[PDB]
């Protein structure tokens, strides 16, 4: 209707991402004390010039909310800068992740560990190894639940699960946040999640997605996928939530293979009919307008 693309077996429509879709930045900053009290609290220098990146956005982008997704321990007069950033763009957003509830994608460690334990009392080696360590992750802070834990690490693990969590509200996170001057969003919408260090040269448009998502690739034999673009149409897109079924399901991280990208893979070809590098080549974020990692 807007065409489709194929892959698997099924048909997924391509599904558009106007100017309603905003773009997502997020700073997630660990040492707040390394900036200034009073200045805005983001990279901001020649080498990683990432906050001229993130403006310049926004002035291309007139027509679009320009998210800026933050967390750390900022001072005062840091929040105030980036109030004042606001100001001065008007559709620039700053959401705080401390004003986001997120404890209807939560689940506590125990409940996932009984269902593991539960499971796993009905083939292998990798079973009873698997069995006997989660038996005895329950043993022991009981009211732990992956938002605690994950609140406990000030590393890229509180970076990704919080990106991960933030791309299920989509628009919707802007609208809780109550930010002014977002009228224009779709409830339920989607975003255009961008890595900082990125250069947009001219307007983006509209993008017509493959169910309305995709990634950034990048590709010289190989190729893989990549964190600094996600883009979807929809708050709570199905297969983000396959992603978090994952990390509901499972009791231990895998580093290299996020639950990002294993539930994308896994919605889209939970078989693995068609290689990693069709899938990649069917997934991929791509517009000329965007350079990734300039710095």
């Amino acid at each position: 209707s807007s065409g489709h693309v194929s892959f698997a077996g099924i048909d997924y429509p391509l599904l558009p991402l106007n100017h309603q879709t905003p773009l997502v930045f997020q700073w997630f900053e660990r040492n707040p004390d390394r900036f200034g009290q009073n200045e805005i609290p983001i990279i901001n220098t020649q080498k990683n010039p990432y906050l001229n990146n993130i403006i310049n956005a926004a002035i291309i982008e007139k027509e679009r909310i320009i998210g800026i997704f933050v967390d750390g321990d900022f001072s005062k007069g840091q929040r105030k800068a980036l109030g004042k950033l606001e100001q001065n763009y008007r559709n620039i957003k700053v959401i705080y992740n401390s004003d986001l509830n997120y404890s209807m994608y939560d689940k506590k460690l125990t409940t996932i560990y009984l269902e593991n334990i539960t499971k796993l009392e009905a083939r292998d080696e990798v079973l009873l190894n698997g069995v006997k360590k989660s038996l005895e992750d329950v043993l022991k802070n009981p009211e732990e639940t992956l938002i605690s834990s994950h609140n406990k690490d000030k590393g890229h693990l509180w970076f990704d699960f919080y990106r991960n969590l933030f791309l299920l509200k989509g628009s919707d996170a802007f609208l809780e946040a109550g930010k002014p001057g977002c009228h224009h969003l779709q409830p339920g919408g989607g975003c255009i999640y961008l890595d900082a260090d990125m250069l947009l040269t001219d307007k983006l448009g509209t993008l017509y997605l493959p169910d309305g998502i995709a990634i950034h690739v990048s590709r010289d034999n190989h190729v893989s996928l990549e964190n600094g673009i996600i883009a979807v149409n929809r708050s709570e897109h199905p297969a983000l939530i396959k992603g978090l079924e994952i990390m509901h399901s499972k009791p231990y991280g895998d580093p290299y293979n996020d639950w990002l990208s294993k539930g994308l893979r896994h919605y889209f070809d939970g078989s693995h009919i068609q290689d990693y590098d069709a899938f990649c080549d069917f997934i991929e974020f791509k517009h000329e307008n965007i350079i990734m990692n300039t710095s």
